[PDB]
């Protein structure tokens, strides 16, 4: 189980690449 | 069980390259 | 079971790019 | 299952390029 | 069990890059 | 094969996404 | 096969996207 | 197989993506 | 195999991303 | 196998990134 929340992230970025993924949350 | 709210993400970003992938959820 | 609200995402993006894919949530 | 609801996106992007889908929610 | 909340990331960062995922929550 | 390859070269294929 | 290749080149296609 | 590799090269692919 | 590589090559590939 | 590898070889392959 997981929880998150009220946060930021600010600024310019090189994104997410990401392998097999069973299940994830990805914000990116 | 997951749970994220009332975050935000702010600048230009190079996207999500993701692989094989089974039940995410992805924002990007 | 996922659950996610009330967020933003800001800036102009690459976009998202995805492999063989089974029953994910993607908003891009 | 899945939840996603009162979100926003915001900015010119270049899209959603997606493999072999089964069963998938895709926004883009 | 995790929490995470009202934190903030600022500034021009390389991304995530991530290898077999499994039930995961990645920010980036 | 023979000679250079700059680009992609897949033998058998399941999805995936390829840009020169 | 013989000479150079620049783009993409598949043996068998299920799915998937190219672009050159 | 013979001669220089600058790009990719698979034998069996699943999923996944290949950027030149 | 006989010469050089300077991008990726893989037997077999299940999930994952190649930049060259 | 003949010659030097600078890039990436690999056998089997579940998940993971190549960069060359």
């Amino acid at each position: 189980g997981y929880e998150v929340h009220h946060q930021k992230l600010v600024g310019s970025n090189k994104g997410a690449i990401i392998g097999l993924m069973v299940g994830g949350v990805v914000i990116a």
